[PDB]
């Protein structure tokens, strides 16, 4: 039940990824449940997406993993759970599309490319826990 029983310590940080199909409000409410600030993966910088993709990359099976990336109220701006803002984010080669209510990894895209999608499509996702 502590951070460490199987549960890898990286950043000084406990998080870990599931292979479970479940929808971003299932997927996040899973998280939260914790009380503790558990999240879908937080990314304000690509130095943070640098270092864990490094991990997660999938580059051998790349899977559709979700992030802590959603729209507020239709309002045309990305933002993370905790408010976070990108500043000048790269776009080159790709197409955000809008994130609809919640935006994904695409999986045909080999690059980790991010998608647009409903926030009712079960798929894999990843958590976090700030210690």
């Amino acid at each position: 039940q502590s951070c460490a029983p199987g549960w890898f310590y990286h950043k000084s940080n406990c998080y870990g990824y599931f292979r479970k199909l479940r929808n971003w409000s299932d997927a996040e409410l899973e998280c939260q449940s914790y009380g503790n600030g558990a999240h879908l993966a937080s990314i304000l910088s690509l130095k943070e997406a640098s270092t864990i993709a490094e991990y997660i990359s999938g580059y051998q099976r790349s899977q559709s993993i979700w992030i802590g990336l959603h729209d507020p109220q239709k309002r045309q701006q990305w933002q993370w759970i905790d408010g976070a803002m990108y500043l000048y984010r790269s776009w080159s080669g790709k197409s955000m599309g809008g994130n609809k209510h919640c935006a994904e990894m695409s999986s045909n895209n080999n690059f980790l490319t991010w998608s647009s999608n409903e926030c009712n499509k079960r798929q894999h996702f990843l958590c976090k826990y700030r210690p």
